[PDB]
């Protein structure tokens, strides 16, 4: 089939355009996804045709170049990228980024994208073009920006291509970190995103990477702007946090009392907690599980700005948010108090059960009652959540045993279609047995008879 209809196609593209040519471009497409590996073919002459069709000094109405360039995208991949190159090298790519046709762009894109070896394009001045587009305001395509983005990620893995970005057009790059225009900005925060994934500590730049207090100040005069920021540091902790990046966090750690500063002041900075509240909370969630010692910074941050327990209606979001651990030792007072059982309250019971001490903390406000009471898609939940750590397993089954029972249940949970009940029970009935028959007594043979009908229907 693909070697006929890559053929069938070379052949159309080089008559006067068939009236079937998109018919038979989607179904390339098509084919070439679903087939994963190409046969043994020249896809050579296809590629220089649709070339000379891209940098045609004439455009074909007959023609859906959308349709032309998933082709194009599908294609590249699969091929031999010496035979690609011989169609488009290095000179050819650079002229196609230069040129005025958005299309041929794309595909230029597409090829570099696929470089074999990844460093391949490294020595020229290829990525450089690409920048120069990347953070071109007035380049609007999405299809293009997306493309460029879409290279720069694949390549970025190449030590040698991280040099050309991070020295070669190290200036270029603060420039735009400087003039913080919205749709470059967006832009070079993704970008700078992707890139930390690969970026090692000796290639770390601080003047990239990193915003100063001024900067940060600055960023509020245009509130979304902002927003981007605290989202991008956001993801930077949880990169850092996700990766064991830690040591990057001598480079960021200084700056981040100046987004719990800005929170704070509410009348010298409104559109902060106007529009920014949400975002933030999210910065200090990652802030309160940084590697640091004994929360050092994050208790200044709440001390002098956050303020945890002194906003009412910010409480419930403080308490699924923050580490719990901070939580009992610094607003024990407030976990004590506010915290009870429902089913509004599970986020907070989630969140509060991940550390021992919290956890005793909210552990008078259970009962088998209280927990009964509740619809039962919301005790599995509360059960599930149980399940998940020692403590809170030995308090479900020392003191709850008639919860267990529910768990257990009538005999009727085969008929259970509500997912996220099955999900819930099934994954508190798994955690359970997970802890051995010794440390479940009575319950082990119930619990491993209620799994078995649950797996096996």
């Amino acid at each position: 089939v693909e070697n006929l209809l890559t053929q069938l196609e070379n052949e159309l593209n080089e008559d006067n355009l068939p009236e079937d040519i998109n018919t038979l471009l989607r179904k390339c497409s098509l084919n070439l996804v679903t087939v994963v590996s190409l046969p043994d073919m020249d896809v050579k002459p296809l590629l220089a045709t649709i070339k000379r069709f891209l940098t045609s000094n004439v455009s074909y109405d007959s023609l859906n170049y959308d349709y032309l360039l998933d082709v194009v995208d599908k294609l590249v991949p699969m091929a031999d990228f010496d035979d690609v190159l011989e169609v488009y090298s290095a000179e050819d790519l650079v002229k196609a980024l230069r040129s005025e046709i958005d299309p041929l762009k794309v595909a230029a894109c597409r090829v570099i994208e696929n470089s074999q070896p990844k460093g391949l394009f490294a020595t020229s001045n290829i990525i450089d073009i690409l920048l120069d587009i990347l953070f071109d305001e007035k380049v609007e395509n999405d299809k293009l920006i997306t493309a460029i983005e879409k290279a720069l990620e694949r390549l970025s893995t190449d030590e040698l291509i991280r040099r050309r970005l991070f020295d070669n057009n190290l200036p270029y790059l603060v420039s735009v970190k400087g003039r913080m225009e919205t749709v470059s900005f967006v832009r070079l925060i993704d970008f700078l995103t992707i890139e930390f994934q690969f970026i090692s500590g000796p290639e770390f730049k601080d003047i990239i990477f990193c915003f100063t207090k001024e900067e940060i100040l600055k960023s509020v005069e245009d509130i979304l702007v902002f927003i981007e920021l605290v989202n991008y540091y956001t993801k930077f902790l949880l990169e850092i946090r996700n990766q064991d990046k830690y040591w990057a966090l001598r480079h960021v750690k200084k700056i981040l009392p100046v987004f719990a500063q800005l929170f704070e002041d509410t009348e010298n900075y409104p559109d902060v907690r106007a529009f920014s509240t949400n975002c933030l909370l999210q910065l200090f969630a990652e802030v309160s599980r940084i590697e640091e010692d004994e929360y050092s910074l994050f208790k200044t941050m709440d001390k002098d700005s956050l303020k945890i327990g002194s906003e009412a209606k910010l409480i419930t979001e403080w308490l699924e948010l923050i580490n719990p651990q901070y939580l009992v030792k610094y607003h024990k007072d407030v976990v004590e108090n506010y915290f009870h059982v429902s089913g509004y309250s599970i986020g907070m019971l989630r969140n509060l059960s991940a550390d021992e001490e919290c956890f005793n903390a909210i552990r008078n406000k259970f009962s088998a009652e209280i927990v009964l009471r509740l619809p039962y898609l919301e005790q599995m939940q509360v059960v599930e959540t149980l399940t998940r750590y020692e403590y809170t397993s030995k308090f479900l089954l020392n003191e709850m045993p008639k919860v267990m029972g529910s768990l257990i249940g009538d005999g009727s949970a085969g008929a259970i279609i509500d997912l996220e009940t099955v999900h819930y029970r099934n994954s508190a009935l798994r955690n359970l047995l997970d802890k051995g028959e010794e440390k479940l007594s009575v319950w082990y043979e119930p619990l491993l008879r209620e799994y078995s009908k649950a797996v096996n229907g």
